[PDB]
């Protein structure tokens, strides 16, 4: 399983240890508060009332929680999966993201706490 | 496992299907919005600007999603719990509750989708 902190500023996001391989089953919890600019926090779903100005998921509020899985497009976690599977050919290493307009990251603050485990397959 | 809607509106919380035993290692996932009055919602962590005024549970911000296991006083869920192990007092169904005042659940909106399972122990 993976723990770790993902920074809201962290514009590349956080690499984890987690390879999703084909077949893989997993889950993710997320906690915590950040922002994207605004002194006001939000949850890992992020501002449900700010507008898509070029995030790097528009399937995730701005502020939200999201992933890629090795070179997949941004993946939607918010609060997190549950026993989750992965696309057909989506596989490789999870890299969480705070979902925010490229180039934007530097004002924004806090971070959420994850969990990643493999369940049973 | 158990996946269910537990409204914001509902004073006597949800049910599942998951009795918590002895030893018992548990997952779970929280989503959705939800509101304990105003029009804005909030994720299943609540509304953290929130004074407590009375909330059934001290210990988790008011609209945050929290528990009890039989006979159990309030333990807070927020976003989830990731492979959780209770202390050794407390067993029986877990109930799923909205943070709120009692008596003023009344005039609450939305509700969360929740996943609950056993892992590996
Ligand atoms: O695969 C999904 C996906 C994301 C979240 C879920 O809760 C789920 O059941 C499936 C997916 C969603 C959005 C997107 O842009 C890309 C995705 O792969
Ligand atoms: O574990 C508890 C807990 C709460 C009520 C009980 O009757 C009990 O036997 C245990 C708990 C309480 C507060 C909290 O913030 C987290 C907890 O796990
Ligand atoms: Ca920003
Ligand atoms: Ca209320």
């Amino acid at each position: 399983a993976w723990k770790g902190e993902v920074l809201a500023n962290n514009e590349a996001g956080q690499v984890t240890s987690i390879i999703y391989n084909p077949g893989d089953v997993i889950t993710i919890v997320a906690a915590g508060w950040a922002s994207y600019g605004p002194t006001q926090k939000w949850g890992p779903q992020g501002d449900r009332e700010h507008p898509d100005q070029g995030l790097i998921c528009h399937d995730a509020f701005c502020g939200a929680l999201v992933m890629k899985i090795g070179n997949s497009g941004t993946i939607p976690v918010n609060t997190g999966l549950f026993r989750w599977v992965a696309p057909n050919n989506v596989q490789g290493a999870i890299t969480l993201i705070y979902n925010d307009v490229p180039g934007t990251y530097g004002n924004n603050s806090g971070s959420f706490s994850v969990n990643i485990g493999k369940d049973q397959s």
